[PDB]
This record gives C-alpha cells, sequence and structure tokens, in this order.
C-alpha cells in the first residue's frame, strides 16, 4: 500500500534465499539483479511461482539492467566474489576479497545515487565493515540509511550453540559480538543470557562450563571458514539475518540487531563503520547503542577496528 | 498427525479468546468446556467458522460433559470466578477468589485423574499459585505435567511498558517477576535486559530513570486493577501468554517461560508452588530454572511465597 | 513505513477481536474508540501485552474522541446495537436493527468527512447492506473505498460446513453467497468447489447428497441466529472475516473477497449497495467482479437487493 | 512431541530449499543424506543458526549414513540427476533421466524398508511418476504412504500466470494438472476458476483470451525447460510444493493437492502411479480424487499414462 520494492544487487547464494525468504513473508516485490545473462531471470521466475505456496503477491523479476534500482525501497548489496582466486579454502580469509570486491562498491553507490538517494540501503559484500563505508562514501545516503551484515549473524550461530548445550529455545540466548565482522569479532562473554538471565548462573550450576564456552567462541568465530571448507561461502543464515533487518525497518518493529553502521565518537572511534547494537524501524537507524564496554573489552573492540582501518587504506 | 486435543476447562473470557487462538496458530482441535449450558456451543460455532479466514483445520466444539476430557493432550484450567459478590470493583484483590474458586480445582482434579492422568495441565483460575497447587494435588499428575499462569503475563507487562518508553521492540526488553502473581510479585529490576544489555546502561544514559522505572513497576503490579476498574478482569493477554505456553509445549520450543511450578528446595522453598523461569517442551516441565537471587531479592521472594502459603492454610 | 493506523470505530465484542488479530498479524497501530467511557481504554491496555507474546509491534489505545479519526488509514465501523429492545432471541432478526443504527451511520459519517476522507472504509453494523450505503452518502468517500462486510463470513459458514462433512480442509472449499448479508442472502449451488473441482462431483459420488446440502444452505443462512440464541450476536468470525478485508487492502493481496459494494449495473442494479465477489488491494476495490448468473439465480438475487431497498426506504 | 523428524534423501538444490523453508515453519527435526562427503554437513550448519532468526528449534544435521532413516515420520526422495551427460540445455528432457536414476530408487527403496517402513514417502526424483513408482515397489510401503511431486508444482505456474494476466491473488487460481509430471501433462482448461469462478467467465468479459490461454500453457509446460536454459533445473519452486505436501501431512491438513499415486482403476488405469488430486491428511494420502474428465480430457490423460509404461517398461 503501495507494495515495497527490494532490489537485491546481487542474484548469487545469498541474493537467492532472499528473495525466497521476501515471498514467503510477502514483504514485497523483488528484483533480483546480476551482471551475470540470463541466471537472475530464471531464478525470478522459479521463484514467483511460490506466490501460490506461500499465499503471497510479490512480483519477482530479474535485470541486468542498474536503472531497475529506481523506485527501490531497499536495496541489498551481496554484488561481489566470495574467495580471491589462487587461494585453497584452508586459507579463506574475508581480507582478501577487499581488490576484488572495492570497485565494484564504488559502481553501485553511484547508481543508488542516482536512481534510489532515498533507500534504505544494506550492504553484505566482504569485508562487509570496509565495504558498507566504501558505498556509503559513493552513494551519499544518509548515515541513518545503510547499514551492513554483520552481527545478526555472527550472535546467531553463538546463541545458537549455547542453546544446543543448555537445550532451551535457541532465540531465548541472547548474546553481542561488536566491532567488525571478521577473525577479530569481539564475542562479549559478559553479555551473554539465557532467558534474559545472566550466562554465569549457568555456569556457576555447571551446565555449561568456561571451557566449553571458548571451544563456542572458537567455532562461532571460525564457522565461516568451516562452512567455507565444507561446502561454499555461507548463504541460508546470511540471508535470513538479512531478512530480518529489512523487516524490521519495513515493518518499524524497533529491533536491537547489532550491525555495521557509522560510528560517531562511539567507543572512542570515529569516521569508521563498526558493529554495534542498533535500533531498526521506519526512520532506518532509529538509535546506535552504545555497549558501556570495559577497558578491557574496549581494547578487544579497538583490535577489530583496526583491521577495518587497516584494509580501508588499502581500498 | 495426530492432531494435539486441548480441552479448556472453562470458556469464558480467556477461554473465547484461547480458541480464537489456537485456531489462528493451528494448535489442535479445541473442546470449550463449561457448566454454562449453551454458551459454549455457541462460542465454538462462531470459532469454528475461523478457520477459512486463518487456512487451520482444528475442530471446535462445546462441552458440558466431563468425560469430554477424555484424550486430551493439554488441559488449560480457567473455571472459576473473576470477582467477589459484594467488593466493588476499587477493592477487587485475587486473594478473596479462593473460598470462590477452591471446590472447582478439587472437582475438575477429580475429572482429570480419571480421564486423562498423561495431560499436560495449565492452570489459570485465580489466586493461581494457590489452585494450580490444589489441582496437583487433586489430579495426580507428575509435577513435570502442570504449571500456573503468572509470569508470562506478568512480565508482558513490565516489559511492554519499558519497550515504550525506550521505544524498542517490546519483545526485545527481558525481565523476570517471581514468587507469586498477585500483589507481592517480585519485580526483579537486576535482571532487565533490554536487547541483551543491562536495563542499567539505559538509566546510565539518561534514557529511562530509576524513578520512571519505579512507576513501571507499580503500573505492573496494579495492571491487573487497572483494567478491572476500567473494564473487566483481563482476559486478551492472559490467553495469549497461556497459549505462549501451551504452544511451547506442543511444539517442543524449549523457550523458557516464567511459570508457577512445584518447588522443591529451590529458593529454600519445599512443598509450594512459585513463579520461577522453567523450561517448557514436550516433556513438559524439562527444567526448573532457580535465579541465584541475592538475600535482599530472596527476601521479597520469601514475602511472595508468604501469602500463597497463607491461602493454602484457608483453603 | 510508517505503520498503518487502523480506528476500530466501535470496541464492543467485535471490536475486541479485531484489535487481538491486528496485533498477532502486526497488522498496524490500533485505536479502539467508543462512546463508553473506560472500556476502550481497559481492552487496548489488555490488548497491548499481547505485543510481547506475538512479536508485535502495534500501539493500542482506547478513545472516546472523534477527533482520533485524524491519521486513520484504515477505519472499521461495527458501532451500533446487535439486538432491538423487546425482541426475543427466537425473533431476532437483522432488520429492527435499523432504527437503532441509522443514526449512529450519519454521525460517524461526517466524522469521517472531516477527519480521514482518504481512508478505506469496512463498514460492519447490521443491516450491514443498508447501513454500509448510508455511511457512503454521509462520509464522501469514493466508491471504491468502501464496503460491508457479509460474503467472507457468510461464506466462511458454507465452506466450514461442507468441508466437515467432506473431511478437507475448510479453505479449500470454495463458494458464493451474494446479494444482501440477510435472510435472503444467496447461496449459489453452482458456484461451489472442492479443491477447485465441482461440488456437483462429489454429488455424483454420493459423497455429500443435494439433501445434506440442502440442509447445509438453511444452516448457514440461520447461522447467526442459532449462535445468538445460544450465546450472543456472533463476532469471533466477523472479526476475523473484516481482518481478512483489511489485511488485503493493507497489503496489496487482491484476494478475492464477497463484500457489499456500490452496484452501477452489474445483476441489473445501480445506486444501491450488494454482495458480490471484489478484488481488495492497495487501491481499495480494484475491481467489482459481475457473477454470470443464471436468470433463476438472478431473481434470487433481486430479492435480496429488494429487502436493501425496503429497508433504505425506511431509513 | 515428539518432533518430527524428516529426512531429505538428496541435499542437492531441492534440498537445500527444503532444509530452509522446514526450519522457517519450524516442521521438525531435519536430516541433509547426501552420498557427497563433507556438503550435506555444510548446508546443515548454515542452516541450522536460522533458527534464531525464525524463532524455531529444529536441529538439522548433515548424514553419508543411510542408518540415520531409522526413526523418520517423512522421507522426501530428491536422490539424483537433474541433467544426462552430452545433452545440452535445449534438449533438456526428464526422461533422458531414467537410466541415471533408476539405480539409486531401489537403492533408497531398501533403506527406508530397512530402517523406516512406516515413513510418509514423498519422491521427487525424475522422470518423477516412474520412479515414485519404483520406490514403492522396493520399499513396501503402503500405497496411502507414498506420493509423487508434480501437480502441486505444474499448477502453481498454471496459477501464477493466469494471476498475472488477472491482477488476483496467485493462490485464488485454481487448476488441475494431471496424469504426469512431463511435456504430456494434461492442462485442464474447464477445471480453472478464479475465486471461485469458472475462468470462462473471465474469458467471456474479454479480461483474458482463450489464445492468451493457450500462450500460458505452453508456458506452464515449458517452464522447466525455461529455467533450465536461463540458470538450472527449478529448485525454489519444487522444495515450496513439497514443503507444501509435507505440512499437509504433518499437520493434518487435508489440503487436496494434486500428487502422482497409486491408481487403481481410476480413469480406467491401474498398476501404475498417476497425477491427480489427492486428500493429505495424517493417514497419509486419505482421499483419491477421481477427476470425471469427459472423453477427450480421458484421451489426454491416456497420452500421459502411456508416456510413464513406457518408461517404466525401459527401467
Ligand atoms: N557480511 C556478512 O556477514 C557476509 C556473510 C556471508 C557472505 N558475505 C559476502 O556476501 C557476498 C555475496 O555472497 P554470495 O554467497 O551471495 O556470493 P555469490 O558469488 O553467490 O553471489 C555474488 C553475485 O554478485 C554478482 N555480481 C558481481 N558484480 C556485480 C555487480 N556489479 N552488480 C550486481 N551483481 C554483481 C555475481 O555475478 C554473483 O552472482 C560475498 O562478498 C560474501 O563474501 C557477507
Ligand atoms: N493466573 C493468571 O495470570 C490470571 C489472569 C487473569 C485471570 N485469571 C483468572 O482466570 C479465571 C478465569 O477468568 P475469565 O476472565 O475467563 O473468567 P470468566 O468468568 O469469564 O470465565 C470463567 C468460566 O468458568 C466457568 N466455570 C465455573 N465453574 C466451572 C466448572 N466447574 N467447570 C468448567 N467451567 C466452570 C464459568 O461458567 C465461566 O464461564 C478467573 O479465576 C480469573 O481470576 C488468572
Ligand atoms: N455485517 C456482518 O456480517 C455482521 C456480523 C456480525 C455482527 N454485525 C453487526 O456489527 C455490529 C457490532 O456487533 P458487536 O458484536 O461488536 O456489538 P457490540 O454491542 O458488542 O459493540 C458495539 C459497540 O458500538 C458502540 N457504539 C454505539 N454507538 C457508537 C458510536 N457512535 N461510536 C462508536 N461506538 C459506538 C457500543 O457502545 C458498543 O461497544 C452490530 O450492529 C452487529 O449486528 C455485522
Ligand atoms: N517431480 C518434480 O516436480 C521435480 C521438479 C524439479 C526437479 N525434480 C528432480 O529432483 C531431483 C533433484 O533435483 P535437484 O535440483 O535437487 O538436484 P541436485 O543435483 O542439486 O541434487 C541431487 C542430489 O542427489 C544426490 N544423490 C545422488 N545419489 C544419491 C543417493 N544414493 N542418496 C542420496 N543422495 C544422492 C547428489 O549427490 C545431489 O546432491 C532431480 O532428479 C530433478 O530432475 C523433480
Ligand atoms: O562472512 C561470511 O562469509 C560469514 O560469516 O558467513
Ligand atoms: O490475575 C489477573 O487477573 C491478571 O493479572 O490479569
Ligand atoms: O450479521 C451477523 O450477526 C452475522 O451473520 O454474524
Ligand atoms: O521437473 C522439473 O524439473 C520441474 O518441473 O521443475
Amino acid at each position: 500500500a503501495p507494495k515495497a520494492k527490494i532490489v537485491l544487487v546481487g542474484s548469487g547464494m545469498i541474493g537467492g534465499v532472499m528473495a525466497t525468504l521476501i515471498v514467503q513473508k510477502n514483504l514485497g516485490d523483488v528484483v533480483l539483479f546480476d551482471i551475470v545473462k540470463n541466471m537472475p531471470h530464471g531464478k525470478a521466475l522459479d521463484t514467483s511461482h511460490t506466490n501460490v505456496m506461500a499465499y503471497s503477491n510479490c512480483k519477482v523479476s530479474g535485470s541486468n539492467t542498474y536503472d531497475d534500482l529506481a523506485g527501490a525501497d531497499v536495496v541489498i548489496v551481496t554484488a561481489g566474489f566470495t574467495k580471491a582466486p589462487g587461494k585453497s579454502d584452508k586459507e579463506w580469509n574475508r581480507d582478501d576479497l577487499l581488490p576484488l570486491n572495492n570497485k565494484i562498491m564504488i559502481e553501485i553507490g553511484g547508481h543508488i545515487k542516482k536512481n534510489c538517494p532515498n533507500a534504505f540501503i544494506i550492504v553484505v559484500t566482504n569485508p562487509v565493515d570496509v565495504m558498507v563505508q566504501l558505498l556509503h562514501q559513493h552513494s551519499g545516503v544518509p548515515k541513518n540509511k545503510i547499514i551492513g551484515l554483520g552481527g545478526v549473524l555472527d550472535t546467531s550461530r553463538l546463541k545458537y550453540y549455547i542453546s544446543q548445550k543448555l537445550n532451551v529455545c535457541p532465540r531465548d540466548v541472547n548474546a553481542h559480538i561488536v566491532g567488525a565482522h571478521g577473525n577479530k569479532m569481539v564475542l562479549l562473554k559478559r553479555y551473554i543470557t539465557v532467558g534474559g538471565i545472566p550466562l554465569q548462573e549457568f555456569i556457576n550450576n555447571k551446565l555449561i562450563s568456561d571451557a566449553e564456552l571458548e571451544a563456542i567462541f572458537d567455532r562461532t568465530v571460525n564457522t565461516a571458514l568451516e562452512i567455507v571448507n565444507l561446502h561454499a561461502s555461507p548463504y541460508v543464515a546470511p540471508a535470513a539475518a538479512i531478512i530480518e533487518m529489512a523487516e524490521s525497518y519495513l515493518k518499524d518493529l524497533k529491533k536491537v540487531l547489532i550491525c555495521s553502521t557509522l560510528l560517531e565518537g562511539q567507543y572512542g572511534h570515529s569516521d569508521i563503520f563498526g558493529g554495534t547494537p542498533v535500533v531498526l524501524g521506519a526512520n532506518g537507524v532509529e538509535q546506535v547503542i552504545e555497549l558501556q564496554l570495559n577497558s578491557e573489552e574496549k581494547a578487544k573492540f579497538d583490535e577489530a577496528i583496526a583491521e577495518t582501518k587497516r584494509m580501508k587504506a588499502l581500498a
């Protein structure tokens, strides 16, 4: 009334799952945009039939034409590479995607600025905390209208693994991972709860040990690498996390979700994007929540931001 | 496969909303049982038509026959009075329902024992922490198969009021209210989080004050009384809370939900029911979670239990 | 984005269920407006807490102030009486509500015209086909922006009863009831299908007989009277039907739903509202579908319209 | 209570989407079984994290071990090839998959018979009407406990394309495609409705022409080939169709869904599987609905069955 138009800039693995989920949730019309000929049209056609099964009414079209960004309410950018040429799966590292994906963000930014400067933008392309700022710079959109995927996905993994040990509903575990989406992501032990209860109570009761949690933390950090080596760069959970973010915007849910956003002094950092809880509603990023980190937690945050900064200089 | 059978023992205000929600969620077949002639049949007929609008397939029938408890998978007991004769709305107090509702619990307990001893039982009738134990005693069901409504409802109010001030999604506020469902309910300030973050951070940031929270606590405790004086004994949110509990059981969600359950030493209390977080799944109460209360919080818990104990002696 | 504002003009039995369902479906902010003091505020407060259980974010407020119609995207009018003074339940007839409810529609129409002339209006108050046109006249809204409840509800009953006999999913039965919502509602036997198959195939196979269908038709026509005599004027299924209609508008689903709408020559009738399939989407009534009735079916349609016309002259 | 166990025998493109949708809908625990090492474990891990985003509690595990079929409530067989070696995309034909997939069905059948003879089986592997009977023969399961995917998917395409022309909600178009899932699928023009109304009324009103419908029929038959040539063998809509079928079984919805099932005289055919409306509920195929085809429609049905029969002799 009128339906949202959601343009998926990138129609690869994450793009495909997002289109599926958008139709399931009847969230809006979908454009699967890609530079690859034919493929987005095929995925769009396949996906469009699910309107019947889902009792939805969302158009799904493919596109190779950047001007289809015109009219977009939400733009989700997954365009780019998941691996660097010559690198084995064992040495997979998001940092190595920087020289492959940087020029793509600049190009897409220019098209967003021309065609849909008032759209809400979600950047996914890795290394995401670098790429989101690059796209912010070139798209010209306001700081409250662009975020990067990271924390919703990283914490989904931490929350899930803890829930398996404790035999509780996965979403009843809450947790914070901040700073950057990469190997220096900051897993804040102090900010884990189970049914709203400090995780430390469960540790005290010997229901999960500190050593078990350490292993879960390592597993969380290395989850993408683990999945890359088993199969592929992850896509199902990334897509679900992105759609949770987009839905909070579209429906004005005002969920607290950890995303990469422009810092303007929070944690002692400015002029850079980093992962922190934000509130997503109809006005985009309605609030940037600054966790009251202690000095040791802040030092870990600084290590994460330093990686983003290092790569930004290489970009 | 086969569909759950859910018997609503009591087809009044809460019963009606529960039947509506069960059909919306396609949770199982419903029996609206009541002692009142004709009424449950009328409500059942009205409600049954919503299967079409909801794309569900749940039978909804009315009953005046206790033997319809046979085959029940879940029994929800709302049977009883919401007010005592002669009392004004201003002096409404759940304690005064004790002499009206006690004999009803005994009667229903006998029918559950005969007809559906393996059912999962949710007791709602006030004063609920007294009534749930009375029904436990007379139904003979295992301790893991019977709970009382309280904390999900009480905390829904606290969570909601805080969310309104902070402009976040209501369910992103988490909170614990324990001990008893009544005027001595224990609102645990230390156990409030917003997006998994200690509420104290928001207080420190002057986004909500300690004085504002005090007023919200008072409002939470007095919410039922407020609604009684505006309209009626509450029913929509009670129904939704009950269905959240029943659904966690039926679908094995293993949600952490605060309910009245048999204490066997937790908080220093035995041989009594009280409100505490529990995990609800396919095996009923799968875990009783004991909050690691400090001495001052425990003293408040003791005050709540003392009220339940006092009335149990009067019953 | 921004959330729809849905004003329920009338906060009685149907109003209450609608508010509940709106929060369940997260459809928009809700105002429960009524002339009765305190009651709508109490219902609103109770209902608002269900945002937590439902993972929704819809405001629910009560109102006695007509100016709260300002800003409404959807207005649902249930204001008025369900029974006439002095009449027994056995002689309940929607026609007798005419002198009670006519002035109410005029009053509400004036307030809609002043405060929300661009809102989409759903009229429920009986006798609905008369009341909807009266409100159209006094509100001044376009013909595509106002409909009356009838056919979705009447057919939910027919569809449901047939589904019970045939042991199929209720919504897999499709059926048309047209003309007017009252005792001369036209049940079109030729337009019944089961899984898209003509009902006649099932009759031929002796899975349901013509005599059984006749009894189901009578039951359908007399369903409201049946429920009135068992309990009350129906409210759960009416609410669900209304919300199905409102949702199709709000989400641009373009569902085909039978509603009372202004006829401009369809079926040989003009200058009157009657029940017919329409398509509801973002532009309101996007299409009025005229069934290609045979002469005998049309004669029944004429009998229904004649009742609406007779009462319009009395109004 | 206890959760269903759903084993996906085949963890390729359709398997992946099914696992995603099962978690979205919280339908049961999932095993992604495949002969490929590592891949199913990677997909399972990725998918499992979506329990958090979806508020679900479904295990998702990978497997290379056939014995994990033990305990299965539902088994969905997508194992096998989507294309034949040496064939271009332009000459893609499901018939050519016969020599590649036949031995796979026999092998899987033996493992089902040993490990989960009481499971409900959905066969997807092409050519599906041949493969489903082969699996029936080797698994030994009852005729009411095994179906093949076809008609839900084929009709989703027809329904969708018509809905686009008529600007109505996709699922408000109903249609039947019977006989076989392949190039001789029978598109029954007489059995198309829109909002329960004969499509012929819309043709009479010049809202869609007979020539337009002919083009839509051709498009429907050739949809898989179209998607193969644009992208890949279809997977998103196949997955959604399969999950609609599985869900109707698991939740006892009793939906009418067109599937491949054992014919025992319907349409004059026995000892073969073919596509026809069936009712899916807790007892599996609860009803086989025989459309009362006219002689010309039956001749088309016979042509479809003849293809299945021809390939069965080659198998
Ligand atoms: N931030 C996160 O939490 C997170 C998580 C997972 C993956 N990722 C990243 O997301 C990105 C996409 O992952 P995927 O699995 O979907 O990859 P993919 O390779 O399957 O899809 C990427 C698509 O981008 C397309 N593309 C390239 N240039 C384009 C352009 N200019 N415009 C439109 N499309 C273009 C490619 O043709 C391809 O189809 C990768 O960079 C990956 O590393 C980020
Ligand atoms: N625990 C909680 O958080 C909570 C919250 C709200 C209300 N309540 C309590 O729930 C109860 C029901 O509230 P309501 O608003 O639905 O009340 P209600 O008066 O509308 O309905 C109660 C129904 O119980 C019926 N009844 C009486 N004896 C019966 C019997 N032996 N078997 C079956 N039915 C019988 C009555 O006829 C009536 O229809 C009250 O006791 C109320 O105080 C508890
Ligand atoms: N069209 C249909 O299919 C259909 C179906 C069922 C009921 N109905 C009709 O819907 C109407 C409402 O039914 P209900 O069960 O909700 O009745 P109800 O008596 O419970 O509620 C009606 C409410 O309207 C209020 N009211 C009176 N004047 C008002 C005004 N000027 N502004 C706002 N509110 C006002 C009353 O105070 C009352 O709370 C009745 O007329 C009933 O006959 C229509
Ligand atoms: N009936 C229908 O309407 C319909 C529609 C679309 C596709 N299909 C068919 O479904 C099948 C699967 O399609 P897809 O897109 O998922 O193909 P896919 O190639 O992506 O996946 C098939 C999987 O089967 C696996 N496999 C092979 N042998 C196996 C065995 N013995 N046990 C377990 N797994 C085994 C492969 O390793 C592969 O991962 C194909 O035969 C396709 O033609 C049917
Ligand atoms: O960035 C990624 O690839 C991830 O974490 O899924
Ligand atoms: O017990 C009650 O009445 C309540 O809190 O709603
Ligand atoms: O109009 C009514 O009262 C009904 O049909 O529910
Ligand atoms: O069988 C197929 O490949 C299809 O129709 O999607």
